[PDB]
C-alpha cells in the first residue's frame, strides 16, 4: 500500500504545516501537524477542557463506530518550545492520503497549553519519530508510520515541504519526479528516538564549504534551523546590520537586507537553502527589523534541521531495519 497527502503552511511565514487526516467511522477530518521530532498522535477532542479550545476542529470518539477506549491509559507530553498537552487514549481507524491504519492510538487531549489553544489552525499532532519516544502509559503505543510499515510497498515516508506553498507527505514510495539529481542517503542513529544524523558541513552564501561534522535531527515539527553558535555567527556576520538580540530571542536583521544562502552537507552532496527562506519577517507588526530563520542551538541541547532546512530538499525517512535519511535538491 501507499498514501499521499498534501501539507499546507498555516500562515504566510511557513510557521508550521498542516495535513488532513481522517479519524474514525464515519471519517472525522482533522488538520494535523506532522512532526518527525515526536511520536504521539494527539488531537483536540470532545474531552478537551472547553476553555482551552478556540477554533480547532475536535475529534468526538462517541460519534465513531470504530473508536475504542484504551482502559486506564494516559499520556502527557512536553515539547522543546515549552508547550504541552495531556489526556487519555483511544484507538481508531486513521487514514492519511489513502493509507489506512486500523487500531491506531489516537491520544485525546484533556488539557493543552496556551500556544496550542491560540493556534486555531492546528487540530493536533501526528508524530513520526521513533515509537520509543511515545508517551502513553502504562504501555507505549506505536506511531502511524510504525503501524503502517509492514503494509507499505517500501518502508519509507517522504517529506517535500514547500516554501510559501503546499507540499507533500508520501508513504510507501519515492516519487522520482519530485526532485532533481540523485538522492544521497546518510546514516541515522535512533539512540535518542529521533531521525538523528550527521551533516558533513556548511557554507555561507558563495563561500567555500567547511567540512565539519554537525550532529542533528530532521524535525518537520520545528520551524527554524538551529545549529551551533559558531556556524550561526559565521552566517549572520555576512548580513549587514544583523545582530543577536536577547530581548527578541535571537538573531535579527534589517528587513531590507539581501540574505545569503546557507548550504548544508549530506555526505558529499549539498543542499542549498536560498536566502529568502531565512527571512521570518518583522519581529513585530510594522517593524523594520526582521527575525532570522537560522538561530543558535546552544541551550537546546541538540541541533535541529527544522522546516527552514527541510523545505529546501526532498527528504526520505527510510524506516528499514537499519534506518537512513535521504536528501535531494528539488
Amino acid at each position: 500500500s501507499t498514501g499521499s497527502a498534501t501539507t499546507t503552511p498555516i500562515d504566510s511565514l511557513d510557521d508550521a504545516y498542516i495535513t488532513p487526516v481522517q479519524i474514525g467511522t464515519p471519517a472525522q477530518t482533522l488538520n494535523l501537524d506532522f512532526d518527525t521530532g515526536s511520536s504521539d498522535l494527539w488531537v483536540f477532542s470532545s474531552e478537551t477542557t472547553a476553555s482551552e479550545v478556540d477554533g480547532q476542529t475536535i475529534y468526538t470518539p462517541s460519534k465513531s463506530t470504530t473508536a475504542k477506549l484504551l482502559s486506564g491509559a494516559t499520556w502527557s507530553i512536553s515539547y522543546g518550545d515549552g508547550s504541552s498537552s495531556s489526556g487519555d487514549v483511544y484507538t481508531d481507524t486513521v487514514s492519511v492520503g489513502g493509507l489506512t491504519v486500523t487500531g491506531q492510538a489516537v491520544e485525546s487531549a484533556k488539557k493543552v497549553s496556551s500556544s496550542f489553544t491560540e493556534d486555531s489552525t492546528i487540530d493536533g499532532l501526528l508524530g513520526l519519530a521513533f515509537s520509543t519516544l511515545n508517551t502513553v502509559s502504562p504501555t507505549q503505543q506505536k506511531t502511524f508510520f510504525d503501524n503502517a510499515k509492514a503494509s507499505l510497498d517500501s518502508p519509507v515516508f517522504t517529506a517535500d515541504l514547500g516554501y510559501h506553498a503546499p507540499g507533500t507527505y508520501n508513504f510507501g514510495f519515492i516519487d522520482t519526479t519530485a526532485y532533481t539529481g540523485s538522492i544521497t542517503y546518510t546514516a541515522v542513529s535512533t539512540k535518542q528516538g529521533f531521525w538523528e544524523w550527521t551533516s558533513t558541513g556548511y557554507a555561507v552564501g558563495s563561500g567555500t564549504f567547511k567540512s565539519t561534522s554537525i550532529d542533528g535531527i530532521a524535525d518537520t515539527g520545528t520551524t527554524l534551523l538551529y545549529l551551533p553558535a559558531t556556524v550561526v555567527s559565521a552566517y549572520w556576520a555576512q548580513v549587514s546590520g544583523a545582530k543577536s538580540s536577547s530581548s527578541v530571542g535571537g538573531y535579527v536583521f534589517p528587513c531590507s537586507a539581501t540574505l545569503p544562502s546557507f548550504t548544508f552537507g549530506v555526505g558529499s552532496a549539498r543542499i542549498v537553502i536560498p536566502g529568502d527562506y531565512i527571512d521570518f519577517g518583522p519581529i513585530s507588526t510594522g517593524s523594520s527589523s526582521c527575525f532570522g530563520g537560522i538561530q543558535s542551538s546552544a541551550g537546546i541541547g541538540i541541533n535541529i534541521f527544522g522546516d527552514v532546512a527541510l523545505k529546501a530538499a526532498f527528504v526520505v525517512f527510510n524506516g528499514a531495519t537499519t534506518p537512513t535519511l535521504g536528501f535531494a535538491s528539488k
